[PDB]
């Protein structure tokens, strides 16, 4: 079917923070978009930050910077940043979270795909975009009618 895409909600995966924190930060600072972070992604970053090979320690620092960035932004109750649990409940704070996940990332995107019978009283409005470089994940999104872009491409499009 034909989609009408008007990006509002941006959903990144774990490697977006590792690879592209600066660009996610620029997106969040722009105030144009709501960045929605799956809780599993925060959990994965926690795993990486906690922990070694050189590369592992390089990624560990990147995860630490990510978590630091998210922690600070949730502490200030940043209105353009949300986290979503596995049950589709939004969190306003991540501080005391306890505690291969494509399907959970996708469930987060689909949370913002609010389709109703009467909508087809004709294009499928999609206001969510999955931000990833992972080709398998991208294909999964494509087959679920979730718009998908890599973060550099999106940042270019956004002019922001």
């Amino acid at each position: 079917m034909e989609l009408e895409i008007r990006p509002l909600f941006l959903v990144p995966d774990t490697n977006g923070f590792i690879d592209h924190l600066a660009s996610l930060a620029r997106l969040l600072e722009s105030r144009k978009y709501i960045l929605v972070v799956p809780l599993i992604v925060i959990n994965e970053l926690d795993g990486l930050a906690k922990g070694a090979g050189g590369y592992a320690r390089v990624v560990q620092e990147k995860a630490r910077k990510s978590i630091e960035f998210l922690e600070q932004r949730f502490e200030s109750r940043d209105s353009c940043l949300r986290a979503l649990t596995s049950r589709g409940n939004e969190l306003e704070s991540i501080a005391f979270r306890s505690e291969n996940n494509d399907d959970l990332i996708l469930s987060c995107c689909l949370h913002y795909c609010k389709d109703k019978a009467k909508d087809f009283m004709i294009r499928l409005l999609r206001e969510v975009v999955l931000l990833t470089d992972d080709r398998n994940l991208r294909v999964k999104a494509l087959t679920r009618n979730v718009p998908v872009r890599d973060i550099p491409a999106f940042l270019t499009w956004a002019q922001v």
